């Protein structure tokens, strides 16, 4: 079950970025964002994931202030975690 502040499918920014909490139900292949082959991309290996926000599988994303994403999710702003 998602936290009360999870990013949800109806959030305008989530729609614009084609976020999904489950990267296997995402369009990461179509987007072909650079840095890793697409099938390898999810929030856990994204630069915008905030490992010190949230709990468990539900972590922060700098693009979704006040909310939580799933570490197993994806959106079209995915960017390799470089530091
Ligand atoms: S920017 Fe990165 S951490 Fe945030 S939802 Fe998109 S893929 Fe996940």
């Amino acid at each position: 079950a998602a936290p009360a502040n999870a990013v949800t499918a109806d959030d305008p920014t989530a729609i614009a970025l084609k976020y999904n909490q489950d990267a296997t139900k995402s369009e990461r292949v179509a987007a072909a964002r650079p840095g890793l082959p697409p099938e390898e991309q999810h929030c856990a290996n994204c630069q915008f994931m905030q490992a010190n926000v949230g709990e468990g599988d539900w972590k922060g994303c700098q693009l979704f202030p006040g909310k939580l994403i799933n570490v197993n999710g994806w959106c079209a702003s995915w960017t390799l975690k470089a530091g």
